[PDB]
């Protein structure tokens, strides 16, 4: 694909093949925590990752994906704004050459150093291509990463990421337990978006927790040695993969607390 994030093929130049990138309902957004508004008619969330069964993990030569068996109702996200059940496919990061930068989404303008997305989508729809034409198609939960202790649930991720360092490596990640990434607390705001990446479909429920998750220098050092390239090319680290916030436009911000 021709999109990436330097100054010729990035973020201010995907509207030209993605028009929609100028749209309605762009992610990420800023979230206002003085403007947005407790919703007492939200539900309570549930994140039921028990039964979770990953597959692999690969360099798409713009982040790693983590992938899931979404083929029965293993892994799955329901309630909040959600109705329905929505299916867990993937995760992914989001993150910054340095601490200060690397979130997608802000906090009154504050910027994380890093964000994991675990992407669900609706089974109302019957497969992740279709779901993405749908308004509510996808439910994206967000977590913020900020340095400081390290997250032994984040470990194995990084233990392998050394074997996946160029675009279009895989390996086999089975067995693993993303419970292990999530922080004490699932306090949300939520707003309807889309898409962080080309082609930017508005089909996003966005679910972002508050309280971010630490994890280490050492761990977020490891995230920035993976490459953008292939193998054998020069090398271009991967960092910086992450979309500035979009206009807000006519949305409302709910919080759950
Ligand atoms: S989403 C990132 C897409 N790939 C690149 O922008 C890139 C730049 C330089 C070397 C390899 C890949
Ligand atoms: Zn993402």
């Amino acid at each position: 694909h021709h999109w990436g994030y330097g100054k010729h093929n990035g973020p201010e130049h995907w509207h030209k093949d993605f028009p929609i990138a100028k749209g309605e309902r762009q992610s990420p957004v800023d979230i206002d925590t003085h403007t947005a508004k407790y919703d007492p008619s939200l539900k309570p969330l549930s994140v039921s990752y028990d039964q979770a069964t990953s597959l692999r993990i690969l360099n798409n030569g713009c982040a790693f994906n983590v992938e899931f068996d979404d083929s029965q109702d293993k892994a799955v996200l329901k309630g909040g704004p959600l109705d329905g059940t929505y299916r867990l496919i993937q995760f992914h990061f989001h993150w910054g050459s340095l601490d200060g930068q690397g979130s997608e989404h802000t906090v009154d303008k504050k910027k994380y150093a890093a964000e994991l997305h675990l992407v669900h989508w609706n089974t109302k729809y019957g497969d992740f291509g279709k779901a993405v034409q749908q308004p509510d198609g996808l439910a994206v939960l967000g977590i913020f990463l900020k340095v400081g202790s390290a997250k032994p649930g984040l470990q194995k991720v990084v233990d392998v990421l050394d074997s996946i360092k160029t675009k279009g490596k895989s390996a086999d990640f089975t067995n693993f337990d993303p419970r292990g990434l999530l922080p004490e607390s699932l306090d949300y705001w939520t707003y309807p978006g889309s898409l962080t990446t080309p082609p930017l479909l508005e089909c996003v429920t966005w679910i972002v927790l508050k309280e971010p998750i630490s994890v280490s220098s050492e761990q977020v050092l490891k995230f920035r040695k993976l490459n953008f390239n292939g193998e054998g090319e020069p090398e271009e680290l991967m960092v910086d993969n992450w979309r500035p916030a979009q206009p807000l436009k006519n949305r409302q911000i709910k919080a759950s607390f």
